[PDB]
């Protein structure tokens, strides 16, 4: 058995907050707006994993209104989501993710995002793909995941 | 043997139509514009299914020109599409779907959509995921001009 | 083993360039803007394929700044990508693609794009699905600024 999931998120850009994407802090004048660290890539990854196993989305498991998830580290939240997936008997097949952002340039941080995502999904880096495009009020991300019994 | 499909659709919100999403009636003062009931989520589920078996899209099977599909029930269209998938030898593995909408809030109706989609794919509700998110006021859906959806389906021999 | 990949791309329609989509030249007033032939659909197919094997995106293999990307034939680029997939031991499961464009009407060329993509992926036409949808006048594609495409691929050991 394999199962498929998909995630899509957008976060608003704003001054004063730090920019964190795929678990990596990126030097920039504007961070993303959110109640947790607002890592839009790790949120999308988490939502794709939740969706593959039929467990709604991260809003359902870590609500915005829950003070416990104020300034939450989104890598920790991904680890908990991955606990839910493992409990259903699944491991990672592979994941393919896209960051949509006009600025900053993501290329110098992509390889550490992949390591970080792999770590959070307990997989090898060869199972994780991250790309960026630009095509500027926010940063979006999309992810598609295939999980397998294991 | 597994096959993947993907659907993407977007409908304009207007005054003076019902809002029907995922086969569920949502009491709301705007609804979706289209030749059929405009059910954006069932259209993307149906497109994902047709995509997975190489049978085009709903436009091919139920065109806007042909007048007989005027105000058609999108649940009924989904069942006809599911008939095509079954004839090819496939059943549902699982489906993950996203509604993209600033308003209204979808969360009270999610479980019902999942039930209705499960019924249309002849599947267990554990096989169907539906989530709703906003674009944080950004874009055509962010400013309530329309509702978008996406769906990704995995089907398997059965 | 099966692997999944996803691609997404958007290109501007501009005056006096050919419109090449899915490897097929379509008669039209405008073409897509880019360094290569700007075939938005073959770019997304290529990206989905590279994504499935963890090899980045077309920009990693054929940067904009590479003089052989200038006016490159995106079908040849797809064949290069497919060689990468084949060296890892995979063949096509199936692919489902969507062209989002307000105009022109894709429907007369779809079958040819399917055959071309099938040829590039060394597969049967039954494994390739391509659908075309308009945006209902909404967004950047809805206001004829461009053409968008998405593709989801399932590959398998072969
Ligand atoms: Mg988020
Ligand atoms: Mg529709
Ligand atoms: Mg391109």
């Amino acid at each position: 058995m394999f199962r498929i999931g998909q995630g899509f998120d957008v976060h608003q850009l704003v001054e004063g907050r730090p920019l964190i994407i795929g678990g990596i802090e990126i030097p920039y004048e504007k961070g993303l707006l959110g109640h947790s660290d607002a890592d839009v890539l790790l949120h999308t990854v988490a939502d794709a994993c939740l969706g593959a196993v039929g467990e709604g989305d991260i809003g359902k498991h870590f609500p915005d209104t829950d003070p416990e998830f104020k300034d939450a580290d989104s890598f920790k939240l991904l680890q908990h989501v991955w606990g839910i997936v493992k409990q259903k008997g699944y491991v990672l097949g592979n994941i393919d993710c896209t960051i949509i952002a006009q600025k900053p340039k993501m290329l110098p941080y992509i390889e550490d995002m992949r390591k970080r995502i792999a770590e959070g999904l307990e997989a090898d880096v060869s199972q994780v793909n991250v790309k960026a495009t630009t095509t500027a009020e926010g940063i979006a991300a999309q992810a598609t995941v295939l999980i397998q019994k294991g």
